């Protein structure tokens, strides 16, 4: 049973990517101790990231620079893991026909996402939702 449509980006696993937050033009970035944020600075070693997929629909967003795991705590806050859990799947879907979605697995029925506010700032779980332009992502080259 699904919470959420099937309407898929195709694939782009293949090489390392930029995940682009149109909301206020930031890239998502993982800092080294764990630190989830935005930044404006194509530049950043730490934006690269590369995603990788676990079964149909759901993805691992990791850092090359660091090899951590984008993950969403019970409290709906992004961070860094240093190991792959329950946490870490995202279910990555089309919104809007052309943007890319990142839905937290373990929170999927509440509809929990990856979204970047205009200031860069890390969106907290239960304050996204369908609609908002913080959740709608473009996987750039790097």
């Amino acid at each position: 049973h699904h919470h959420h449509h099937f309407n898929l980006p195709p694939g782009n696993y293949k090489k390392p990517k930029l995940l682009y937050c149109s909301n206020g033009g930031h890239f998502l970035r993982i800092l080294p101790d764990g630190t989830v944020d935005g930044t404006r600075d194509r530049s950043d070693q730490h934006i690269q990231l590369q995603l990788s997929a676990e079964s149909v629909g759901e993805v691992y967003i990791k850092s090359t620079e660091t090899g951590q795991y984008l993950a969403m705590d019970t409290d709906g806050l992004l961070y860094g893991s240093q190991t792959p859990n329950e946490e870490c799947l995202f279910l990555e879907r089309l919104e809007e026909n052309h943007y890319n979605t990142y839905i937290s697995k373990k929170h999927a029925e509440k509809n929990w996402f990856v979204g970047l506010k205009k200031n860069g700032s890390v969106k907290r779980g239960p304050r996204t939702h369908y609609g908002q332009k913080a959740i709608l992502f473009l996987c750039l080259p790097v």
